């Protein structure tokens, strides 16, 4: 089990104002820590805010949060389950601030919500540096859907942060889940009148500006001021990040079908998803430490079944294996997994 501490600066907040924190599993023998990043879509405006304060209030508030919580997938600490990192340090940072990780916006008299999570990791990063974390050699920042994206937009400014702090000696690194999207054409179009109608390009603008949401520094220099919502699709961020990134994305994710609004199929939709597989794996074409299987699913790295999926007869456990040796080609221990099949479930190890 994992144990849970509530932020000792407590203007580092949940969307209600309630205190963020993490959850913490230490292991003294090892210099390895895994920070992970908790996922669960985004609000944008006050009204749809309100209505995820009343039915996803753990993802706005710590008010209800339990005091341990079981470590699973890639935060298990048995060999059995966890084939990659048992032996690490292991934290889960829950996800309360609905922006995407983004944030930094306090509540105020003008602010019904505060969003805060930019400053969130900075501050359990912080926090951590006093309990074991100065003594580490690598520094793992992952995360599963809107986690996913939030170790894209943060991985940078971590490393930023720890060598003003003087610590120079920590390698940094990402671990992205389910969180690489297409800006691609829709499948059927409507305008963004309302949250079910609203595009990501149009519904991520839109939060920014209702976040004070922030992107990293490079590549907001590219795109300026009014278009920061390119930073939040990851072949445009990636190529601007320092840290090395290892990038895991089903070819066919939930997430991305919905925001593309598909749901017997005909000759137009089986185009349609046979583009979708292209354009991804032309987006990955070039990032030399990816998992990319051809399955329709949604997320990976905490189920506890994620040892039994494999492309070109390799786990995603060894994949990450064989990219902590690159980081001392590797006979037998490739980095570069996406498969070439163009439909979903034509990989025989997908998710039933
Ligand atoms: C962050 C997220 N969670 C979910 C859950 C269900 C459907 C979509 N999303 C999204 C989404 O639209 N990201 C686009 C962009 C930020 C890369
Ligand atoms: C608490 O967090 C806020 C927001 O990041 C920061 O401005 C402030 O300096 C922090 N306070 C302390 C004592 O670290």
């Amino acid at each position: 089990d994992l144990r849970l501490h509530l932020l000792l600066n407590t203007s580092v907040t949940c969307n209600d104002g309630s205190p963020a924190g993490y959850y913490l599993k230490e292991s003294r023998g090892s210099r390895r820590w895994l920070l992970f990043l908790e996922g669960g879509w985004y609000c944008f405006n006050r009204e749809n805010c309100d209505s995820r304060y009343d039915t996803m209030r753990r993802l706005m508030s710590s008010r209800d949060w339990p005091r341990t919580r079981t470590g699973t997938g890639i935060l298990s600490s048995q060999p059995e389950e966890n084939p990659y990192w048992w032996n690490a340090n292991m934290v889960f940072i829950p996800y309360c601030s609905s922006d995407v990780w983004s944030g930094a916006s306090s509540k105020s008299e003008k602010n019904e919500y505060a969003f805060m999570g930019a400053l969130i990791i900075q501050e359990v990063v912080r926090e951590l540096l006093g309990r074991g974390l100065s003594g580490a050699k690598v520094l793992l920042l992952a995360g599963s859907s809107a986690g996913g994206t939030g170790v894209l937009l943060n991985v940078d400014r971590v490393a930023e942060q720890l060598e003003k702090l003087g610590y120079p000696a920590i390698q940094v690194r990402g671990l992205a889940d389910s969180g690489w999207f297409l800006d691609n054409k829709q499948y059927r179009h409507t305008d963004c009148v309302d949250t079910i109608t609203c595009a990501p390009t149009e519904a991520i603008r839109r939060g920014i500006r209702y976040w004070n949401g922030v992107v990293p520094e490079r590549c907001r220099r590219q795109f300026q001021e009014g278009e920061e919502w390119n930073c939040f699709f990851g072949y445009k961020v990636y190529p601007t990040l320092r840290s090395p990134v290892f990038v895991v994305q089903w070819l066919f994710d939930e997430a991305q079908l919905t925001v593309d609004n598909v749901h017997p199929v005909q000759e137009g939709l089986r185009l349609y998803i046979q583009n979708l597989g292209r354009e991804l794996r032309h987006t990955l074409k070039d990032v030399p430490a990816s998992f990319a299987p051809a399955c329709l699913s949604h997320e990976i790295i905490i189920r506890s079944h994620w040892t039994d999926v494999q492309v070109k007869g390799t786990s995603l456990p060894r994949a990450l294996h064989c990219w902590d040796r690159s980081l001392h080609p590797l006979k037998g221990c490739p980095v570069h997994l996406v498969d070439s099949c163009p439909w979903p479930h034509c990989n025989p190890s997908c998710p039933t």
